């Protein structure tokens, strides 16, 4: 039987929050079967839980956030969420003593190492996958995202960049998901932003944790970071990282074919909710036989 996974041990790390510019302490904790992914703010007292749920997502100006019944938020969850998906973590409690997850280097890679530190513990309970049964498509102008039936997990992402620093040769990325493929091809791709916009935000007391150490920054013409890009197509790779984090907001790995054009957080979430809302368009599947498990979802 393919089993659910959690952490072996409690681990913690520290890093600046993109919004506040303050030091945030991140604590990752093991959790029992079926409890899922729970984000928790411990700056608030009493602390507040935010179960990762498609319906609870909001696409904020910076990154994304989860909200509770009272519109209290926890922000910047998507990069860590992508790492959870990558390593197949099903149940976990994620605590921060702040309103946001630390931005780290702008990618998911630092969370990969943190999760490795915590170890993977298999629980005696079947891991549930969301298998796509019908083609489901959502749109927003010329933008669209869709899921199609497919025995595995593929992502086909096209971005509609018009910036001098992004060549047409790097407008699209497509991959067969797997823990190894996520870790090596995707996890190190950093988020990015436009310097003038960031300047404005900081002039308004926002995005205070922003720095060259946590993002690719371009002006009108070029990448400003001294060392340049980690990949020639780092921008689109990060947008796929973001797609993986968005889709994992349901707390389950998906068996299907993901394809999107000019998609973002809002549209990715719109697709996720559209699929889950349509009873006929999907079903939970488990694998009592480990052999039946598709290639993409094998352990690292
Ligand atoms: C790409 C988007 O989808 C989205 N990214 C963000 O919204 C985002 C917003 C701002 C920054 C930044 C910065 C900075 C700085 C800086 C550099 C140098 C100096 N001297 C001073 C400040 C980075 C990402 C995302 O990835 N969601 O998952
Ligand atoms: C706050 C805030 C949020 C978004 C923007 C914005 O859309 N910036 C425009 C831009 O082109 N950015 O790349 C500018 C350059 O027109 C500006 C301010
Ligand atoms: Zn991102």
């Amino acid at each position: 039987m393919i089993k659910q996974r959690t952490l072996k041990r409690i681990v913690q790390a520290t890093g600046v929050g993109l919004h506040t510019g303050k030091k945030v302490t991140l604590t990752l904790r093991p959790a029992p079967a079926n409890t899922g992914v729970i984000y928790r703010r411990t700056d608030l007292n009493p602390p507040v839980d935010f179960p990762a749920d498609a319906k609870s997502v909001r696409d904020t100006m910076l990154c994304t956030c989860l909200v509770n019944e009272h519109d209290v938020r926890i922000s910047t969850v998507e990069h860590l969420n992508a790492a959870l998906a990558g390593l197949g973590i099903d149940n976990i409690v994620i605590e921060v003593n702040a309103p946001e997850i630390p931005i780290m280097d702008g990618s998911a890679a630092p969370f990969v190492y943190l999760l490795l530190d915590a170890g993977i513990d298999e629980l005696n309970c079947a891991k549930k996958f969301v298998r796509i049964k019908e083609t489901v498509r959502v749109e927003d102008g010329d933008k669209w995202a869709e899921f199609k039936p497919y025995n595995g997990f593929s992502l086909d992402f096209t971005i509609d960049f018009n910036h001098p620093a992004i060549d047409s040769s790097n407008q699209r990325y497509a991959m067969n998901f797997s823990a190894d493929a996520f870790m090596r091809q995707i996890s190190r791709a950093r988020t990015f932003g436009f310097m003038r916009d960031i300047e404005y935000l900081q002039s308004r007391g926002l995005c205070l944790g922003g720095s060259f150490d946590c993002a690719i920054v371009v002006d009108d013409y070029r990448v400003l970071n001294e060392d340049g890009l980690r990949f020639e197509d780092e921008f689109v790779r990060h947008k796929m990282l973001d797609a993986i984090g968005d889709l994992f907001m349901c707390g389950h790995n998906i068996i299907g074919a993901f394809t999107a054009y000019k998609s973002g957080h809002a549209l990715n979430n719109k697709l996720l909710q559209a699929v889950l809302a349509k009873q006929e368009a999907w079903e939970y599947v488990t694998f009592q036989d480990d052999a039946e498990l598709p290639l993409a979802f094998k352990a690292p």
